[PDB]
């Protein structure tokens, strides 16, 4: 069966509802005050975070090699309350998984959860005009206002969603080396 | 933890998309060609489910003793297939119930899960301006889109979601004597 009870875990402890410009996302918070956002968000130097406006002290919107968009931005946020530290349950490689869940924390959705089936590693994906890699795909009819939603099975959690077709969803991928603390470079 | 195995099982064999002139609402299948639907979804004497245009063959919309609205509809269907008879899973009585879990099957979202808390034995609403009884409550923000939504416990399908006032949920009760195979009377 699906992993409810994991993915419920996840939303309860390390989900924020987040609000740029662009309109509201499901925030996963990853460890410390580091959380990730569907890069076409668009970020700026602050953001609401459950409606109180945070500044923003970094964001690095993740590309691979071949300088494309994986459509992951990491956020370290000025907040008080330290996310619990989830960087275990990411996965180490690029993988496809069976039964997973789609979680949705948003004002209009506070929670809700839908199993979206097999996940299978898609690779490239042409995501609004923009070139994206790295992707995830489900078969099942995502909608706006589910971007960022969290997508896990029991034990993992693999990716945030950021695009839809109609009939299939997309997730970014999270990868465990994305989190791990690292080294000395100038990056803006 | 909330029931989403059960609630998950229900909306595997005993869900159907219905469309009336209102628009769509999930449908709870209860036994052989029997359903329910909220009455304020106007069903007439055709309906689509699954997009299937299907004979209403009977329509019955429940009102108590004192003449009010329940606002559930039970309809029998001209279709091939029957339903699981779920109607062991009734409640006999009213009652108050943890940990509830209201699932959707509608074009839009076709299976979601909302695990909506507490759910208590609220009475009398004023929906929609029609005065309606045997009204089950719970503390979160429903929304359009979301009626004839299953509100489960484990073992239990309790009710059918019909309202809400941007906070609040609500649902008709779904009662085990509403489907006893009964009696000899003209209803229309
Ligand atoms: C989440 C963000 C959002 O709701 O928009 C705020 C600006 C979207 C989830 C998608 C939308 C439809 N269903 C979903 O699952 N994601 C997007 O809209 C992304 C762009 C994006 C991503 C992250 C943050 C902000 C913006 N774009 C798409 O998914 C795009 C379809 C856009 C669309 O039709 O949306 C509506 C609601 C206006 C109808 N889909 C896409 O690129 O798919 C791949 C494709 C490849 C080739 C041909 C056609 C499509
Ligand atoms: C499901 C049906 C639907 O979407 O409409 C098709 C015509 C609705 C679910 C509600 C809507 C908001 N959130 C929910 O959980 N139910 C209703 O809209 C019902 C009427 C109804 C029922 C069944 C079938 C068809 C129609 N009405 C209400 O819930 C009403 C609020 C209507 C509303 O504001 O909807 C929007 C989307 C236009 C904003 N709520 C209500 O009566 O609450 C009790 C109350 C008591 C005293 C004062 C104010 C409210």
């Amino acid at each position: 069966g699906p992993g409810f009870d994991f993915a419920q875990a996840i939303m309860k402890k390390n989900t924020v509802v987040a609000r740029t410009e662009k309109g509201e996302f499901t925030m996963l918070g990853v460890h410390d005050r580091v959380a990730v956002i569907p890069t076409h968000a668009s970020v700026g130097e602050t953001i609401y975070i459950n409606d109180v406006e945070t500044k923003v002290l970094d964001a690095c919107a993740l590309r691979d090699l071949t300088d494309t968009n994986l459509e992951i931005t990491i956020v370290k946020l000025d907040r008080n309350q330290k996310f619990r530290d989830i960087r275990h349950f990411l996965p180490r490689y690029e993988d496809d998984y069976n039964d997973a869940v789609l979680s949705v924390h948003t004002s209009k959705f506070p929670n809700m959860y839908i199993p979206v089936g097999q996940v299978t590693n898609y690779g490239f994906l042409n995501l609004g005009g923009t070139p994206t890699h790295r992707i995830l795909m489900y078969n099942f009819p995502t909608r706006a206002g589910q971007c960022g939603g969290v997508v896990t099975t029991t034990g993992k959690v693999i990716g945030i969603h950021v695009g839809g077709n109609g009939a299939q969803g997309f997730a970014a991928m999270l990868l465990h080396s994305y989190f791990t603390d690292t080294q000395k470079h100038h990056h803006h």
